[PDB]
């Protein structure tokens, strides 16, 4: 359309500023999903998202949905639950199973795409968080690290609460630590009833230039137990 077209050559991008309004953050079009390509969208505030078939999309809306991690919403009901939870958390443990789960849950996350998250994975890039109940995965989250603004990608939950305890326990281990915000890309009212916001795309941007230069402890995403029962 009046979109760039992407190389296949080189791992560059428009700037976001130049996103179209409608759809809201359409930047580009094409290239691939290498990693290095990946990691330049992230570090610059933009991201692919595309359905099965077709081509490659890649976006940065304005507003763009975050969530300031001190801000998570957590009900009272499940204060009471996670104070009895049924629940083991860990970092890192099975990033392949968690993005499997995600995208059986997820339509957009085809092979090409968790191959290429995978990837990034296996780079120090793209971190999961498990919920197990005993020695079964019973949901979880992933998402790609900037420095510290984290990216959340998706989700899922095969049991009561089970997502909610991956993201709970994930703020307090981040925030403790020096994590200061997470990307949720466009608010829904899933996101918003956990305290999601919506903030001008220069402000993220502003966010994004500063806190990806910003580091959590050398360790921080060495494959770790984070919460047991």
């Amino acid at each position: 359309m009046r979109l760039v077209q992407l190389s296949r050559h080189s791992i560059a991008f428009p700037s976001p500023e130049g996103a179209l309004r409608e759809p809201n953050g359409l930047l580009a079009l094409g290239g691939d999903l290498s990693p290095a390509r990946l990691l330049m969208a992230y570090q610059r505030g933009i991201f692919p998202w595309f359905s099965p078939g077709d081509p490659i999309l890649w976006w940065s809306p304005d507003p763009r949905a975050v969530l300031w991690p001190e801000s998570l919403h957590i009900s009272r009901s499940m204060k009471r639950f996670h104070k009895r939870s049924p629940y083991r958390v860990t970092m890192n443990y099975a990033f392949g199973q968690v993005i499997e789960g995600c995208a059986s849950d997820g339509t957009w996350i085809t092979r090409g795409v968790v191959e290429a998250y995978h990837r990034l994975h296996e780079l120090g890039h793209a971190h999961s968080i498990e919920v197990w109940r005993e020695d079964e995965l019973v949901g979880g989250m992933y998402g790609v690290a900037q420095g510290t603004l984290f990216c959340g990608e998706s989700m899922f939950s095969r049991m009561e609460n089970a997502s909610k305890t991956a993201l709970l326990v994930f703020c307090e281990e981040f925030i403790g630590h020096g994590g200061k915000l997470i990307d949720c890309q466009v608010l829904n009212d899933h996101t918003a009833s956990l305290g999601a916001c919506e903030i001008p795309r220069r402000d993220y941007l502003n966010y994004l230039n500063q806190m990806r230069l910003g580091r959590l402890p050398n360790n921080f995403w060495v494959p770790r137990c984070l919460f047991s029962p």
